């Protein structure tokens, strides 16, 4: 695998009605539509480690990671958790979320190389999936 590269934003599912199970009002959720659509991604990948950088117009935040290491960040919603990325296949992996305070719906999200060289983001909650395509830049 190489997820490593500049990656940016060609395709935005469902990103709103995941926001709407979060929590979020409507014209906040119009808004982070928008700014999804100006989303890159940059990663980094030495084996298992992850340095992955997203952002959008006006906001940047850095992940990084060792897959099968507990590791903290935020959820989609801004909410600290705990998380947990595994190996799927050779080119796909998902990470469980844990909030570190109160309750909420059941988060994840996983992230994909496909053969035709588009990297994947999928981010759950509940019922939930949104779908982000990317290609290289
Ligand atoms: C491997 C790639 C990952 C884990 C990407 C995660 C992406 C996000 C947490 C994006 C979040 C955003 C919002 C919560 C509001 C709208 C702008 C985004 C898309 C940057």
């Amino acid at each position: 695998p190489n997820f490593s590269g500049n990656w940016k934003i060609i395709r935005s599912e469902n990103f709103e009605e995941l926001l709407k199970v979060l929590g979020v009002n409507v014209m906040l959720r119009k808004i982070a539509v928008a700014a999804a659509s100006k989303q890159a991604v940059e990663i980094k990948q030495e084996g298992d480690t992850f340095y992955i950088k997203v952002s959008t117009t006006v906001y940047t935040t850095e992940i990084n990671f060792k897959v099968g290491e507990e590791f903290e960040e935020q959820t989609v919603d801004g909410r600290p958790c705990k998380s947990l990325v595994k190996w799927e296949s050779e080119n796909k992996m998902v990470c469980e979320q844990k909030l570190l305070k109160g309750e909420g719906p059941k988060t994840s999200w996983t992230k994909e190389l496909t053969n035709d060289g588009e990297l994947i983001l999928t981010m759950t909650a509940d019922d939930v999936v949104c779908t982000q395509v990317f290609v290289r830049e």
